[PDB]
């Protein structure tokens, strides 16, 4: 099956999953957007098919109860965009296949201007590129809801939520990514990122931080089947 | 089986579920406590055998993996107790079952003077003694954190978090309850408490909610598999 070759090094977890033609998500009921999404992408998988963008349509994935659902309107005029966790162009395959990024499910509130539209693509743009030079890449994207110091020497989680459906807003987005660069060994490279608008001059490699920051703000378990003498490679370093 | 027999109406979820002896928990591994606990009660379960509390030690469960557990250290002069969500006092018929009561995955953090220790503690009592009028009584305990709109016009959830392991102090807690009162026939409460200090003249009937808010609130879907048919009371009416 097309999911247990996506899902090969592990689930984060098993919370609503829901498997796509091309892709894998599991979705929190209180959030209205996903826990995480996985991808498996391979050279010849990043090759176009008639396969149009232009067709899709943002819509919910009315598998889920209609309770649970973020709706357009929940999106419409909040300040932020419908931003992909599992990118479009990741799925070039067929029309059903990328038309399934555009659920709302896969959908998070991102800012546009300054993060969607530039850093979290140009993030996306990097992956793939890397993507080319290896046998097999795998990527799990999801929301984050970390915590700041305030000044009364406590902390706080505060994000966010828009529209009647209360969407939440991330305050930051993770994306780890596992490139297979030759039989049996992987380079690792995890990011987190802040919705926020970032500038154009900063590197996504200032973004890097340790698998174990990731798993611990995210509560989940990542490539957890995957041995870790395997790993040739995290964040550019070994 | 007495998970089945616990869980007769329904699972409010399936995240990280750890069936107890005498109570099923879901637990979170972002907020570091549960989801939800499920309780169920007849009048012979609440006559005690040579059992005794004062036996039981705070402790993780550490069935759960490391990064996710809460412990102690957290909870230790954080202003919080470590509340029960499922009460000691449900569980009277060994003494494995009410030592499970005080693993760390059915603590959260809470206000003691004024809610734990006071108002939270006389709706248990009431659900027990109501239990004695039923054949069989049905609990759900959950935290809730719960958006607030604020002077610029946008809604955010915010909670602190305590500890090195940042388990969430939730805004409030939920309690929904399910009473056969005869064969097929139940007596539905709901109930949403803040958590914070309450005057002890506020009457629990003050806090009622629909169900319909606790599921939107929790992103849970509790007593789904039930006939609303059967229910012949909410929150005291009909
Ligand atoms: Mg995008
Ligand atoms: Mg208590």
């Amino acid at each position: 099956s097309r999911s247990a070759e996506i899902m090969k090094h592990g689930y984060p977890g098993f919370t609503n999953v829901r498997t796509y033609e091309d892709f894998v998500l599991s979705y929190d009921y209180k959030t209205r957007t996903a826990h995480w999404v996985c991808e498996h992408l391979t050279p010849e998988r990043l090759k176009h098919a008639g396969v149009d963008r232009k067709l899709c349509e943002f819509k919910p994935d009315i598998t889920f109860p209609k309770k649970f659902l973020s709706q357009n309107t929940d999106y419409k005029c909040s300040g932020f965009d419908r931003g992909h966790l599992a990118a479009a162009g990741n799925h070039r395959k067929s029309q059903l296949a990328v038309d399934q990024t555009f659920y709302l499910s896969n959908m998070s509130p991102q800012v546009g201007r300054g993060f969607n539209r530039d850093k979290w693509n140009d993030l996306e743009m990097h992956c793939r590129r890397v993507a080319k030079k290896m046998i097999n890449s795998y990527i799990i994207t999801g929301p984050l809801y970390l915590p700041k110091l305030e000044g009364d020497g406590k902390k706080y989680i505060k994000y966010q939520v828009i529209g009647d459906n209360n969407v939440a807003v991330p305050t930051h987005f993770f994306k780890v990514a596992l490139f297979e660069v030759t039989p049996g060994k992987f380079e690792l490279e995890s990011y987190i990122l802040p919705n926020a608008v970032i500038e154009d001059t900063v590197e996504i490699s200032k973004f890097h931080v340790p698998l174990d920051a990731v798993e611990r703000s995210a509560g989940l378990e990542i490539f957890a089947r995957l041995d870790p003498k395997s790993i040739v490679k995290e964040n550019g370093a070994k």
